[PDB]
């Protein structure tokens, strides 16, 4: 029925993965998240919904002659952590902030087997880096920066056309964080959102403009 994980290469070492889910009320939802290639290692950013869409990605890049060595969640909800108990099984490292890993132990999900905290942290020193803008989409909504490419992936924080699903949101703090990642990312050639197609810095500034728009809104 839905259309089939895609894999793209965004830019050198750096592919988009794309994977959908039919949600009621929505439509068809594509969900973006990241393979980034260190020499002869892939790390991905974001797992898909499922398991088999989880070992259809891994699979893709092993037969290309890469090992995984670990993925990185962005936050708690399912489109970004739904592959983690499969990579678990295949002894894949699996990294989640500490603050995701409580939120999936409360919601009675597999947590990943690696945890970190604070606000900046090295997945992988000066290549792969996870920061934390505050809440907003998620209380525990982080972001990864690639200083290379100078690609962010914004995850399901980054909204630039409307908000989406606010069931787990703080939209009291989403401005104060995503002005703080405009003015730390900025410089991004590219952003990367969950929901909507790769743009340019702009993005953290359409983000902005939803997220105070929303904290307005709700009076
Ligand atoms: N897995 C899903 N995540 C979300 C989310 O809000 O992060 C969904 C809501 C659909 C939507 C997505 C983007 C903009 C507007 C609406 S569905
Ligand atoms: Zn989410
Ligand atoms: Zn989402």
């Amino acid at each position: 029925s839905l259309p089939d994980l895609k894999i793209e290469k965004l830019d050198e070492g750096v592919y988009v993965h794309t994977s959908f889910e039919e949600v009621n009320g929505w439509g068809v939802v594509p969900k973006h998240g990241l393979v980034v290639l260190v020499n002869a290692e892939a790390y991905l950013i974001d797992t898909p919904f499922t398991a088999k869409d989880t070992e259809k990605l891994v699979t893709w890049f092993v037969e290309r002659g890469y090992k995984i060595k670990g993925s990185i969640s962005s936050h708690f909800h399912s489109d970004s952590t739904g592959g983690i108990e499969w990579l678990n099984s295949r002894s894949i490292p699996t990294y989640a902030s500490e603050l995701t890993n409580e939120l999936l132990k409360k919601d009675g999900k597999v947590q990943a087997t690696n945890s970190f905290s604070g606000v900046n942290y090295w997945l992988v020193k000066n290549k792969i880096e996870v920061f934390y803008p505050g809440p907003g989409h998620t209380p525990d909504n982080v972001v990864v920066w690639l200083p290379e490419r100078k690609i962010l992936f914004g995850g399901c924080f980054i909204k630039p056309y409307g908000l989406g699903n606010l069931g787990d949101a703080n939209i009291e703090a989403w401005p104060k964080s995503a002005k703080l990642l405009k003015s730390k990312y900025g410089k991004a050639k590219l952003v990367v959102p969950s929901h909507s197609e790769v743009g340019d810095a702009s993005l953290l500034k359409l983000t902005l403009e939803q997220a105070v728009k929303g904290l307005n809104e709700s009076k």
